[PDB]
């Protein structure tokens, strides 16, 4: 809440997917990894896998769905992502309802669309500079070899492997 946070990198850092189809983006995706300066590894109390929806609306923004498993119950959070300066960025709609909000970034880094994605965010909330990058899979299990791209992917923006998270595959609410 008050801690030190291992800075944003710089967006010079972050790839951009070439040619970004926002079509073929759309549907769900699972979150096979999970790594940022606010994400710490707990083997008291592993992350749970989660899955986050993408549809694609008539004005092109998307319609966000994360569905999470917290405290016996399904949690859903609801976002609109709306198209950024570049194709496969996006900004967040309505950010005046979030309270202590100012910057939001969502920069689509890589992607298959059929299999896998990552996905860098970015935001400062109370002034506090936020950035997290999910691996996201269209199942819940990747090749070691996706994954180790992700670690070392992670590490180049200063990342340590306690801050890169693997959610445990789970059956509910996210199916
Ligand atoms: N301020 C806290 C509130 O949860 C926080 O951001 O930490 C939560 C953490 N998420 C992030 O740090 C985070 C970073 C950049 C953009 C986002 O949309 C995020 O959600 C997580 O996913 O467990
Ligand atoms: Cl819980
Ligand atoms: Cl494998
Ligand atoms: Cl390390």
């Amino acid at each position: 809440s008050t801690s030190d946070l291992i800075p944003a990198p710089p967006l010079s850092k972050v790839p951009l997917q070439q040619n970004f189809q926002d079509n073929q983006f759309q549907g769900k995706w699972y979150v096979v990894g999970l790594a940022g300066n606010a994400i710490l590894r707990e083997d008291k109390d592993p992350q749970k896998m989660y899955a986050t929806i993408y549809e694609l609306k008539e004005d092109k923004s998307y319609n966000v769905t994360s569905v999470l498993f917290r405290k016996k119950k399904c949690d859903y959070a609801i976002a609109t992502f709306v198209p950024g300066s570049q194709p496969g960025e996006f900004t967040l709609g309505n950010i005046k309802s979030y309270p202590g909000l100012t910057s939001f970034l969502v920069r689509v880094v890589s992607t298959n669309y059929n299999q896998h994605a990552m996905v860098f965010f970015k935001k400062v909330s109370q002034n506090r500079e936020y950035f997290k990058i999910t691996l996201y899979g269209r199942t819940k299990e990747l090749t070691s070899e996706l994954k180790e791209n992700f670690i070392r992917f992670s590490k180049s923006l200063g990342l340590p492997e306690n801050h890169i998270v693997f959610p445990v595959p789970i059956d509910q609410c996210i199916d």
